[PDB]
């Protein structure tokens, strides 16, 4: 039962996400990606070695590439959530509420899978952008990604695998205290099952792990603070970077945050 639950979620994870932490760790360790570290190498990656609204500048171009990836991750997470039979039973409007307030939390948790202290993978792992380069972009674009790295570095210390992330992401999305939920008791009931499956799965997959389950519950709270600060950055960019095109889907997500 609780094992069949964890297996069903893990299969939905494998079936809906192109880049798993397993694959990403193969590329990051060397079992190679083109390194994008300055304007010169960025342009070479665009020509064909690695790869949108009209061009504007280098910083905005990086923004557009990150924006497209997150939009794609939003699509995958939507199919992941739907692949959970309990989630699909909720009314479509409640489904939209869970995704609205949950995707960025899941996205940032999965971002740690393709990230180390020096950069992150891009374009199905065929490229690698250095943390230095992102830092050197024009404000405020250089301030967006740095808090994600600091979270990711600490999150990867836990050394979760794809089987853990599937349940961890499922618990992020099925959060009972999202604003505007119609059937709060139903969602909370689904989350409690997922959480019980998570601890159950962690006991078997990480026997020697001390406090791993409560640490993940703290990580979930961290992710909510990370998204709150991320939503503010994006709202400030909407006000001061009027020339930067914001994706309408991400606009709706941030609309009331
Ligand atoms: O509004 C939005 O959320 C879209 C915009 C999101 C976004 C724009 C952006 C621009 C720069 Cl110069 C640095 C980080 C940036 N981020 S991010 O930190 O959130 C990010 C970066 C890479 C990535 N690869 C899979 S996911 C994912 C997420």
């Amino acid at each position: 039962d609780l094992k069949a639950f964890s297996k069903h979620i893990y299969n939905a994870y494998l079936k809906n996400f192109n880049m798993t932490k397993k694959k990403a760790r193969s590329i990051l360790t060397g079992k190679a990606p083109f390194v994008i570290h300055d304007i010169e190498t960025l342009w070479q990656a665009e020509k064909g070695l690695v790869w949108l609204p009209p061009y504007k500048e280098i910083s905005v171009h990086v923004f557009y590439r990150c924006q497209c990836t997150t939009v794609e991750t939003v699509r995958e997470l939507t199919e992941f959530a739907k692949s959970i039979p309990s989630f699909s039973s909720l009314f479509l409007n409640d489904q939209v509420t869970l995704l609205k307030y949950g995707v960025h939390e899941a996205i940032f948790a999965m971002l740690a899978s393709i990230v180390n202290k020096d950069g992150l993978l891009v374009a199905n792992g065929s490229g690698f952008v250095t943390r230095e380069f992102l830092r050197s972009l024009r404000k405020p674009f250089s301030d967006i990604i740095e808090p994600k790295f600091e979270f990711a570095v600490k999150f990867n210390a836990l050394e979760l695998d794809d089987s853990d992330l599937a349940l961890f992401i499922a618990a992020i999305i099925l959060c009972g205290d999202r604003p505007g939920l119609m059937n709060v008791p139903r969602v909370e009931a689904i989350q409690d099952t997922i959480l019980r499956a998570l601890e159950f799965h962690l006991q078997a997959n990480h026997p020697d792990a001390q406090y791993l389950f409560p640490k993940l519950l703290q990580k979930m709270a961290d992710l909510r603070q990370l998204v709150t600060e991320h939503a503010q950055m994006m709202q400030r960019i909407k006000k001061t970077e009027t020339e930067t095109s914001l994706h309408p889907l991400l606009q709706e997500i941030y609309k009331d945050m």
